């Protein structure tokens, strides 16, 4: 029967950046893993091609595309990503959520005295909850940071006013509903319970209502949103997943395995681009890009099961395995950061000891207090570099090469070669394209210059055979070969290049936009241009995201070197390669949310290993074969 | 399997406006007929229900940047992404090339292969590109193409962009499949198979420069149904209104095969329908019912083609009924003398359509009837036009106020309180602040009053035990009873009110939105509205829209009625009962487009049978076992 045969997503004729006319056969109603290494164009497949595809032509039917050939038996796409959810001054986990509207509600039918509507209780409308003094924003003495009038907080359900309902960890907000008795509610607390738990469930209770958007972390994000689909009634659609398993502990990577399953029993395709082998293995279907990086991948290398990926021999294949050891002796601290007293959000006044001149890693379940700790305690101080996750500015305007400053060596190799000024190969040149100058106007290609940048007049100026759009369009890894010998010859853009290509950037093209990075790269980007001394004490979150085990060996090396060269170097991670190269381990916990914010291990990773004391200690200690 | 065991659409305890807590199962990847007379609760299920639901699952997932309350229903489980599919219009600078990829693709086409050179595809538009400067795209610079000079001046085969987008689409295909250049092939094979589509939809005779407002809600229906029939989306739940409306009966079966065509792609298709002809396709079949209002909102039968044959509902009933002709017709009492018609495709028509008795037009789509009634006889002198068109200020109207009752029926409720009239109004102080319709902004219940409409003091106030929320709640039938005897009679709301129930509109409520009417409800209406007055000659444009077979015998009595009170009744229709009841058929035709235009048959019914010389005598003559 003709209506019930299009069960596969069937790719043919993909191109999309660096993909080398790929198709693919995705079973529809099944997980499909992505994997290869960073830059191989798993992204560009999943993203920018099967999403961006469906994404298309749905917004086609709205009354109010990439290249590639054939994209048969498409559904729905729904990104479940790692970007924030709302951005606003007042978006937080509750207005982004159901909860938020549920616990609105029955505060407007049970709070005494009444006040209103759901309305009454909402800081996002006035005449309304909102405070007038702060207008919702809550930065602000007259409602104490939660938003809401002194209407709003007078209306109480047994002494609890919404903005205390919304300040307490939503495990114990759970707790709280379920300890209500009243007839009158009884439908409305059975699914604001409900919700509540599921939040407990996916690992996200110890998160607040009042919690503000822009404070989670990618993975924090993508999991509130994964509360919704979980929830939701939509079948057949397909979800698109982003390495969800960034910012979770080893002990928690099953739970977000079964929940992706789940999501797939209840009758959706669910795409996960993965590095993890422990996410891999549960796969119904494996794509994996390769053999490696960029111009150098974009192949489909092997496509069929799990167990047809470890026999395969690609890079994929050939790490799968791969699990480090301990080092065989650590550094010996040249001093020492002191810690004193530390009571951010949940830290139970925490003294410690940070030793400098050394590689920590600092451990410990997701909301242990890691970032609350380091971020509070250690990156105010003199001479620390916070190289994070967070959007670059003017990111639509800016790109690898002008970020790190290598464009201006560059525009001057052309103009010397050429006879003519710097200026003309710039954002404000003559020359320049009137509509965009980056070549693109969310992100599609610009239309007036056909992405070239720049009007014929300013192309037809050469070097090494190359005119400037030419450039822009190189991945790193071409540019430092470019740029080193001949008439191209530019030693400054080489030094900035090598740095690139050192923190595995080497994919990247110069005019890449910055907004088509992803957070890892964000940061490795950051990283390359602090690279160059500064400061002596570098603090990195998950370093790791977006990293495959190949790459990973690549940025130990380079945190060596700066260990080496006498800087300190202190990393908050889940990835247990890291933690086995540490020279010091600081493990939070126990747990997270109350049941952390403590101290729980503080030492080498052969003592954590010998211990098994911690949760961190006794995954590690299976980690590295004990 | 788990992951592939959803295969049902279910929906348990639904209640919007008059379902009965009805279910249903609704089988996925097949095509599901919705029967029942008009005001059963078919929309109510399948648009307001079954629809909005999965349309609201999608919204929530949009970002809060990017952005429906849920239906009243228990359960709906199985729901994928529902795409409407209506009578809705596409508009303006709006035309059928702009609405359509046909357009996008002839501007690119254009761009790649006229000479001279001119620019990219936005050089051929005209939303500044492609623009007419002294019009600004809407002409004495450009004779209405809507094109500057230089848009005009680049030319395939001698042919501008504004000659492409002037021609039958039917004519553009052959053109397009004519053009021979290496340089785009692929373009032209693309261009030519969305054209073929447009061809074999039946919209052949349309241009791809004819403005968007003015394609009848068929045209715009079918315009949208290209779209779909070429997307690469599966899993998609596709709802239409009575895909059969516009179309001549020698077209009905080709409409039929584009959607089972569109259910073989993959896709769940959800048809209201009252063709017996369509109907009979179907995969499953759900009767809503008994009858309208009050009287219906069940599930009265659901299953097999063949088992609601069987079933004896109003639907089953009827799918057998073939109306005969006339044993005799009525006397013409005059002629309207047309002369010289030659509107749009009119070949100088020259035609008498008799006074004093029923008319009915006929012939396929776009042969010519609207072009000839509207253009020649609708500008005249006693000659009411009484067509589907949207009604002005919807948003704030509704029957009672449209038809002036709900003045008289508030001076009933201030006389019978010792209040003022203005007290119940929506200018008054005790309205509700955000409505007075009790719905908000598409149309949601509004929260401030709960739907109430008047703040409960005003509410205090009533007549017949009533107060007038409960008035604007009432159906039609019902409110004609309550204001005819007793403490809360006003007269002059039981004159309007015994209109509306004898045009087939006794089952609206009296403040029922007029943005929920359909097209076949607002010409009712507004036919109630004029049947008091003045015009001894009354236009009707396919009133059989939105009826069941049993709805439309009572049109006939009304007809009938009318025309033997001394009116004259000109009908275009399609349905051929309408046709075997008439006293004499003006048929157009041949064919649509330049190959229609003419009378091809001028005639009693009778006599159009006998001759069996047209397209629309053909199927009459079979339609009446001839
Ligand atoms: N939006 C874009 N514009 C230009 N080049 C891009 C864009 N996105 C990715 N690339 C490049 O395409 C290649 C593959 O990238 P991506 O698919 O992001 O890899 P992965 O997701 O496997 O890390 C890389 O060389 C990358 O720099
Ligand atoms: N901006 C914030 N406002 C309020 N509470 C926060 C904020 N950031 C973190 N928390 C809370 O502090 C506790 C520790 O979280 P965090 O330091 O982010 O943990 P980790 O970094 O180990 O995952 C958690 O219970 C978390 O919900
Ligand atoms: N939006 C609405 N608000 C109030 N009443 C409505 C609305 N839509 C329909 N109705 C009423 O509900 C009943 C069911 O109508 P509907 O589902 O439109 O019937 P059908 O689609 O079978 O013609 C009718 O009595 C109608 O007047
Ligand atoms: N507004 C318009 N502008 C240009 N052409 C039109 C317009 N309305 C109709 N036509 C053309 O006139 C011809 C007859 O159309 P129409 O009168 O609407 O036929 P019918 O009413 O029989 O379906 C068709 O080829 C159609 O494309
Ligand atoms: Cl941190
Ligand atoms: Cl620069
Ligand atoms: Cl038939
Ligand atoms: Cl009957
Ligand atoms: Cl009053
Ligand atoms: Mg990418
Ligand atoms: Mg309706
Ligand atoms: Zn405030
Ligand atoms: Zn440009
Ligand atoms: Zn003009
Ligand atoms: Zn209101």
């Amino acid at each position: 029967c003709a209506a019930d045969s299009h069960d596969m997503i069937r790719v043919h004729g993909a191109r999309e950046n660096n993909l080398k006319n790929v198709q693919v056969e995705i079973p529809k109603r099944r997980l499909t893993v992505f994997t290869g290494v960073s830059g191989s164009g798993k992204s560009s497949l999943v993203f920018d091609t099967i999403a961006a595809e469906s994404q298309r032509l749905i917004n086609e039917t709205y009354s109010a595309r990439p290249e590639v050939d054939v994209l048969d038996g498409l559904t729905t796409a729904i990104l479940v990503d790692q970007q924030p959810m709302g951005t606003s001054l007042r978006s937080t986990v509750g207005t982004a959520t159901d909860a938020g509207t549920l616990l609105r509600i029955l505060f407007s039918r049970l709070a005494k005295p009444y006040i209103g509507t759901q309305k009454a209780f909402a800081f996002n409308v006035a005449s309304g909850g909102m405070c007038l003094a702060c207008e919702g924003i809550g930065s602000c003495s007259e409602c104490h940071g939660t938003r809401l009038s002194e209407t709003a907080r007078s209306a109480k359900i047994d002494g609890l006013s919404i903005a205390d309902a919304s300040a307490m960890q939503i495990s114990d907000l759970a707790a709280w509903i379920r300890g209500l008795t009243d007839p009158s509610v009884t439908t409305l607390l059975t699914v604001l319970g409900q919700t509540l738990e599921s939040f407990v469930q996916i690992g996200l209770g110890y998160l607040s209502l009042d919690r503000s958007s822009s404070t989670l972390s990618g993975g924090e994000a993508q999991r509130v949103k994964m509360v919704r689909h979980l929830g939701s009634a939509l079948t057949d659609v397909t979800y698109v997943f982003d390495e969800p398993t960034v910012g979770l502990h080893p002990h928690d990577i099953q739970r977000m395995n079964e929940l992706l399953l789940r999501l797939r029993d209840k009758g959706n395709t669910v795409l996960v681009v993965e590095h993890k082998p422990e996410t891999i293995v549960i796969a119904d279907h494996v794509v994996d890009l390769g053999p490696l990086a960029g111009t150098k991948g974009g192949e489909v290398v092997f496509e069929g099961t799990v167990e047809g990926l470890r026999a395969s021999g690609t890079v994929t294949g050939r790490h799968l395995d791969d699990r480090a050891s301990l080092k065989p002796s650590v550094r010996q601290r040249t001093g020492v950061v002191e810690v004193r007293g530390a009571d951010a959000h949940n830290l139970r006044d925490v003294d410690v000891d940070i030793p400098l001149g050394v590689l920590t890693v600092v451990t410990g379940v997701a909301g242990s207090g890691k970032s609350s700790l380091i971020h509070g305690s250690v990156a105010g101080r003199d001479g620390v570099v916070t190289v994070d996750q967070s959007p670059i500015k003017g990111s639509r305007r800016s790109n690898p090469a002008t970020y790190t400053g290598m464009l201006e060596p560059i525009r001057k190799t052309f103009a010397k070669a050429n006879g003519v000024k710097p200026a003309l190969f710039s954002p404000n040149s003559e020359g320049a394209c009137p509509t965009c100058k980056g070549a693109g106007v969310v992100a599609t290609t610009c239309e007036d210059c056909g992405g070239k940048r720049f009007q014929p007049s300013v192309l037809q100026y050469r070097v090494g055979g190359r005119d400037i759009s030419e450039v822009f369009a190189m991945p790193v890894a071409e540019a430092a070969e470019f740029f080193r010998t001949g008439e191209a010859r530019t030693p400054a853009a080489c030094t900035v290049l090598d740095r690139l290509a050192e923190v595995g950037l080497g994919y990247l093209s110069l005019g890449q936009p910055l907004t088509t990075l992803s957070g890892g790269e964000r940061q490795r980007l950051k990283l390359a241009g602090h690279m160059g001394g500064a400061g002596s004490v570098y603090i990195l979150d998950e370093p790791t995201s977006g990293l495959h085990l190949a790459d990973v060996e690549q940025l130990l090396r380079l945190l060596d070197r700066l260990v080496d060269s006498g800087k300190t170097v202190i990393v908050v991670e889940h990835h247990q390669a890291v933690m086995a190269h540490a020279d010091w381990i600081i493990d939070l916990g126990p747990g997270a949310g109350h049941d952390g914010g403590r101290v729980v291990f503080e030492g080498t990773p052969a003592d954590l290993v010998a211990a098994r004391s911690t949760l961190t200690g006794e995954h590690l200690a299976q980690y590295v074969g004990a």
